[PDB]
């Protein structure tokens, strides 16, 4: 059954693109990654980097998570990210997202062995 580490890949990794190509990016990715299966997930970040480089974050700058846990790590460098946010016209099963492209540091929580990301905490 899906692992938290496979689930982070599915929801958050798009190594296949450098950046989101059009205003549609979010709509199609949210749908194709099955993030809008039971309802419209309202925020979701995709990261346009190699999996190894996002796994490395687990050994970068250790920081508190937004919720106060201390297994959160912030990337030493900025990454190319797409921010996806639900719009006023979103309506399940027709979930609708704003596509914002950015270059920011990313903060994830890590677990397990190998010690890998399993939640996207924030971009900064
Ligand atoms: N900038 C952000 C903020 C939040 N999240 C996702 O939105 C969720 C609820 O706020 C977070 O938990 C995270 O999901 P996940 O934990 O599945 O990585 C995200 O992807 N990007």
């Amino acid at each position: 059954k899906e692992t938290a580490a496979a689930k982070f890949e599915r929801q958050h990794m798009d190594s296949s693109t450098s950046a989101a190509s059009s205003s549609n990016y979010c709509n199609q990715m949210m749908k194709s990654r099955n993030l809008t299966k039971d309802r419209c997930k309202p925020v979701n970040t995709f990261v346009h980097e190699s999996l190894a480089d996002v796994q490395a974050v687990c050994s970068q700058k250790n920081v508190a998570c937004k919720n106060g846990q201390t297994n959160c790590y912030q990337s030493y460098s900025t990454m190319s990210i797409t921010d996806c946010r639900e719009t006023g016209s979103s309506k399940y099963p027709n979930c609708a997202y704003k596509t914002t492209q950015a270059n920011k540091h990313i903060i994830v929580a890590c677990e397990g062995n190998p010690y890998v990301p399993v939640h996207f905490d924030a971009s900064v």
